[PDB]
């Protein structure tokens, strides 16, 4: 039960704004579909113990360019999920020992060459 | 003033049940995000006469393909927007001349070359 996660970025806001909010949207393959509008970002993937999980990142326009550039934040730290690239794929294993709870991590895409990041959690149970 | 629509269809689920229903998503650059999941498809865009529309499809996970094979229907057929293949989209532009209201259609999909389809509607305003 590997889960596939859709980072979708409306990249013409995203540069607009200097934002990814209300710019960005995760789709994934558990049919979690989440959008981030307001406050602090919800975005979310709720997953278990032992779990593959795989990243990848798209443009709405077919001109445009998202590269997902790295992985930060208490994911990391706390080692709950490592990912490291797979051709247009970044893939991690989790890895809590039966500890729940959510791990805010960031991460940071390139958006035509523009660096800009966002911060979802991981859910584990 | 061109909108682009991102179609995102969970392949896997998709072929599982051989229907797009709880396995398509539509996001585009108005930020109108939208699943079907019950019911007939609600999907829909909205626009105005003369506006460029631009259509491109991707899968949830690295390893799948979804392209656009085909457009049908009432917008096809009264010739409010016959959408064109250019490279990996398909592009047209609203040509109703002073008609308002909603157009159904429907989108023909390859899903790993296993052709699939939904049927949205454009609203024009």
């Amino acid at each position: 039960k590997k889960i596939e996660i859709l980072i979708v970025v409306d990249c013409a806001g995203a540069l607009a704004t200097t934002s990814l909010i209300s710019n960005v949207y995760l789709i994934d393959s558990n049919q979690w579909l989440g959008s981030w509008d307001e406050g602090t970002c919800q975005l979310h993937t709720v997953s278990e113990d032992g779990q593959f999980i795989c990243w990848r990142s798209c443009a709405i326009s077919p001109d445009d360019e998202v590269n997902i550039t790295g992985f930060y934040g208490d994911m990391i730290d706390q080692k709950a999920c490592l990912p490291s690239p797979v051709n247009d794929a970044w893939e991690g294993r989790v890895q809590t020992r039966g500890d729940t709870g959510r791990y805010l991590y960031t991460i940071s895409l390139s958006i035509n060459g523009i660096t800009m990041n966002f911060s979802p959690y991981l859910e584990v149970q």
